[PDB]
């Protein structure tokens, strides 16, 4: 039930197998080689037999040899199943996330997506391969010891796995209960830390109120009792180690005593108490990394927890189903309202707005609202709150979503060029229902193809960033090629802010005439040369529509046209 | 930077002795006890059979306590250090940062001044400390482990005092260059990451041309090599760890084969060797920890180098240095130009305005575009880039700024609360001046009796870390009474109310009636009533004014007044 993700990992359970072979091999290695201790001091340096130190350095390097191959291999094999089961779900979480609503994706995660691709994914894999080394590797090492010690000292052996259980819970105890304490102060050093922010964040009344003076005194007082919390925090950190090192040291010495009194015991040789004892220095290791086995698992499948709370999240609803190809009914608002998914002010109030079929109505103003959130609606990346947008005679919640984005393009200057070629990019999705023919016709009508041509191969060319990096202006010639592949009767123009382009806005607007030969145009004007030729106006403010004239008749409530 | 820092450290010279001086025992604790090996193989379970195995275990605990006991000392002393360092460190960072202009406030470092007051100072006493640590403690321990070789067996301690240098450069230089490799790995996969995130950045324009299809396979192919660049990175770094063992393990490989010769044996007991191969097996880990002090004693210094470049940055400008303590003069706006820090497009375009003395001049921006950025230019929180404010007949440049400071008074909805009493966050950097009287006073004027009533202690009521929870009425009501009690005579109300509550805004309608009676007052506006009341009318857009008289007057183009 805490895994959900043995599924994702089946496939690949052969470099699991294969990496808990090689941990094996990894923490008998070590083990044997504390085992050469023994002819080492009892065949060597015991009883005079140098031909056993000829060998005892081959054999040294012989083992440790095997530990580095192996150590070599089970990362290369665990780093495999979690670069592959990492790959996975790197790619379910993509699939997915191109699927959510934008409304999700829009400022309630932004840049912390990359994070769950990369860095959160990362850390699921990373953290249960940890746990899975900590807990074969270190396991096995434990076991290995444990046989080795009952080979050549089962009395010490049996005093070992009576206190080992013993000094195994004395270390975790302890661990958890100055942890407690720590995190404990930790929350005090937040606390303190907190008010140290308080102090900075009114900086512009400590100028006029006064001075830095009595701030200055205040946050000695602030930063004193940081030093005070911060030595406590570092004495409770430090005062843990020694603890367990010190229990440690008394089942050494209980082990050693062990040793002492018992006659019956100590017919040990030289070799077997060092193998013995060197086994209780290589035990204190795994020892401490079984205890904080778990934690790390639990940390690992938290942050996997997390990245499946987004991966089962709820995506974007398709419930409508009316299939449109070249719809030339035309989109109409009737008191449609929209508030911000974040927010509680509706940007849009009732529109009533009704855009005819083949004309270029377009809207006028920085309304800081839901001018531009127009656009969002006619397209669906936001869903409309209430009200009905009504084109071709069908609610837009009737329409499939894969249909009615095909219907409408939308012309900006902030593009995403793909990074693909020009000529993919420039006909993107449906790549092969438009042949470069189609693409080099496009090119010519979009009054584009002279600096698409010129650029380097031509329409072949990588267009994506770290690249040629064609510019804004180009960015919006690019765009509009892409909508003079038309299958998109539905025009939404962004017309940024039209930062002269030029002989490019020239062919912006001849080019605006080309679509608007047929599409009906939705244009969020920011230039008057749009309103000009502009069949319609209708202004908005602040969410709310003052006028529904056009430029000359509009003139009757100026404002601000002339500017 | 540790030229510059050891001043701030020297004072507390002691910690750092006592400190060092425990981790030299630390360092001799562990030694001996491995020492005590040769006693254990020897006068134990070598010659003599007995009567050492009770001496030994007391010995062993004993050492142990002193290591514990020598461990806890140094961290306690070391962090006394650090925190009587950081605190110094802090204490000067915050004084210069409460100095310095709202400008290095404002966007060129935001509230993450608290990390560089929190985290970045903490670093640097981190990583100096630590790095003491391992200086003093492990090159104690390698000054030790060699020194016990040395006593036991000076033939073997040659071969190794010969090849610990070897060993050493060894293993610095295959850390050099598996980091060096690693590097370059990281860049690449950050490469890709970067690719990752301009996937992830075109949302909108894959759902608009329904590109998922393609999105996911380019994502299949950059995922897949993500993953090929995980597991090279991986195997580069973990390449590292198997052959710096294997030098290792060559080194003694080629002692212990030295020990077969026999010159060498014939004197190697089975303690003696024993000791020998203990202290080789613990001279591991210093070598790494010297690698590590030389890695961690640049990294704090790059910290503190970050640190002392905002410590010693520019300050605010104090060149003016007439004093003004009643300022009943008119101020003037006379041809006037402000830009923004960090943009290039004036907030506030070249205008002229008058500030009459004793007159309620209302400003009036909707937007906001170069409305507020009046009232930061009267208490120079951004310096003016082009005209002179001529309060008083003089340029604020020639003012002193504490004094012009304490002429004007900013009021605001958004003032925040000092961590202090109530009684002296009514009156800051004043409360050892005016007396509780004059707060009686002030509370009265106020028009805030319920509001301090509703505090407990009433008037010596602790508004700390939230306590009271003051709202922006009540907080209003506190800032108007601290502008009562200083007496400013100039004021400047931002009015960021906007018509919330009755008895907060009668409240602050009768308080600017007691103030502005007999008080000028740059009043930016959002309630059309303060702007009814108000004598001239200075209506405000894009940085430029528009309409500049009386509600009834300017009302033939009204602008912003039917909003
Ligand atoms: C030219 C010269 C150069 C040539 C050199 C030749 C060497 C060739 C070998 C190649 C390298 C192999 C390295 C190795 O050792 O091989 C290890 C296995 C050895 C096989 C090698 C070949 C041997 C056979 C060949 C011989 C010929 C046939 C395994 C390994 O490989 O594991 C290595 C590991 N070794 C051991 O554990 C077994 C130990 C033991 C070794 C066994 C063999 C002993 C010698 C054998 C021959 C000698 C006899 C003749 O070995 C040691 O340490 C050295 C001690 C030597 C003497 C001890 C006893 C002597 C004999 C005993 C009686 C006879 C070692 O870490 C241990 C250190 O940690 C604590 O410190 P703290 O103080 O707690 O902070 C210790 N405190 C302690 O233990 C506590 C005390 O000491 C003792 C405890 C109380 C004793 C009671 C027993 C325990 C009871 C348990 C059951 C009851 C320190 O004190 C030291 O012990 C040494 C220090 O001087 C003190 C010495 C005094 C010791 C006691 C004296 C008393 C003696 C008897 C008294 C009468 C000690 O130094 O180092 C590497 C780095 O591991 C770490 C790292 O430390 O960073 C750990 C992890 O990191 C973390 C963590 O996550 O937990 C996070 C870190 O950020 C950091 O926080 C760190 C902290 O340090 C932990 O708190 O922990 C991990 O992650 C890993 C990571 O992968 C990065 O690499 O890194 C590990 O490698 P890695 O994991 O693979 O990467």
């Amino acid at each position: 039930t805490f895994r959900r993700l043995w599924p994702t990992i089946a496939p690949f359970k052969a470099g699991l197998i294969v990496a808990g072979v090689a941990l094996i091999l990894n923490a008998a290695s070590d083990t044997f080689m504390l085992s050469l201790l023994k002819p080492l001091l009892d065949d060597g340096f015991g009883k005079t037999d140098r031909s056993v130190l000829v060998w005892m350095p081959l054999v040294v390097i012989g083992l440790m040899i095997l530990r580095g191959i192996t150590s070599y291999v089970s990362s290369y094999c665990i780093s495999w199943v979690s670069g592959k089961v990492v790959m996975t779900m790197r790619r379910r979480l993509f699939g997915h996330m191109m699927g959510m609503p934008v409304s999700f994706f829009d400022k309630q995660s932004t840049g912390t997506l990359l994070s769950r691709i990369t860095y959160d994914s990362e850390q699921v894999a990373s953290s249960s391969s940890g746990a899975l080394i900590t807990v074969v590797r270190e396991g096995a090492s434990i076991i290995g010891l444990f046989i080795m010690m009952f080979y050549y000292s089962w009395q010490l052996s049996i005093i070992l796995i009576v206190l080992a259980p013993i000094v195994s819970i004395a270390i975790r105890v302890v661990s958890k209960r100055f942890r407690n304490i720590s995190k404990n102060m930790q929350n005090t050093m937040g606390q303190v830390t907190t008010s140290a922010e308080q102090m900075l964040k009114g900086h512009k009344e400590v100028l006029i109120f006064g001075g830095q003076e009595v701030e200055t005194k205040r946050f000695d007082k602030v930063s004193n009792r940081m030093r005070l919390q911060g030595m406590k925090m570092v004495s409770a950190s430090s005062i843990s180690d020694p603890i367990i090192q010190l229990i440690a040291s008394l089942a050494l010495a209980f082990v050693l005593y062990a040793a002492s009194f018992p006659s019956v015991m100590d017919s040990l040789t030289a070799g077997t108490i060092t193998v013995v004892f060197s086994s209780m220095i290589a035990l204190m290791r795994p020892l401490k990394s079984l205890t904080n086995v778990n934690a790390q698992f639990q940390r690992g499948m938290a942050a996997c927890q997390t990245l499946f709370t987004i991966l089962d999240s709820e995506q974007e609803k398709d419930e409508g189903k009316r299939v449109i190809e070249r719809a030339t009914g035309d989109v109409e608002f009737r008191n449609v309202t929209f508030t911000y998914p974040g927010r509680d002010v509706p940007a849009l109030r009732n529109i009533n707005l009704k855009i005819p079929a083949g004309k270029t109505v377009a809207l006028v103003g920085r309304s800081g609202s839901g001018k531009s959130t127009i656009a969002s609606l006619i397209t669906r990346f936001y869903d409309i709150d209430e009200g009905e947008i009504l084109m071709d005679g069908h609610d837009l919640r009737e329409y499939t979503l894969a249909s009615l984005r095909n219907q409408v393009a939308l012309v900006s200057q902030n593009v995403h060029l793909f990074n693909d070629t020009v000529a993919n990019n420039i006909a993107y999705a449906r790549t092969e229902q438009y042949s470069r023919e189609q693409i080099e016709e496009a090119a010519r009508m979009a009054y584009a193809m002279d600096f698409i041509n010129k650029m380097d191969n031509g329409l072949d060319t990588v267009i994506g960033e770290n690249g040629v990096l064609l510019s804004g202006g180009q960015r919006q010639r690019i765009a509009i090629a892409r909508a003079l592949l038309r299958d998109s009767p539905i025009l939404i123009l962004d017309e940024a802010t039209s930062a002269l382009d030029t002989e490019s806005e020239r062919a912006i607007q001849a080019a605006l005439d080309e679509l608007q030969k047929n599409r009906t145009s939705l244009v969020i004007a920011h230039r008057l040369s749009t309103i000009e030729k502009a069949d319609e106006i209708v202004v908005v403010e602040d969410g709310v529509i003052v006028e529904r004239g056009t430029h000359n008749d509009l003139l009757e409530h100026r404002g601000v046209y002339a500017q």
